[PDB]
């Protein structure tokens, strides 16, 4: 799916494992994620967090 392929491009897939945590499948939650709550949905970088919410854009 591609919340694991575009996850991928952090070059780290143990965040895709924090997405498994909130079991979140849609594409357009993704950008719904804020900073906060990537903190809930398993990140330990806050620089990767910035990244999610770039690369989401990437998707439109």
């Amino acid at each position: 799916p591609f919340v694991q392929l575009f996850l991928e491009e952090i070059g780290c897939t143990q965040y895709l494992d924090s997405f498994i945590q909130c079991n979140l499948v849609t594409e357009e939650e993704i950008k719904y994620l804020d900073k906060d709550i990537l903190i809930a949905l398993g990140v330990n970088k806050i620089g990767d967090r910035l990244k999610i919410l770039r690369k989401s854009k990437s998707f439109q």
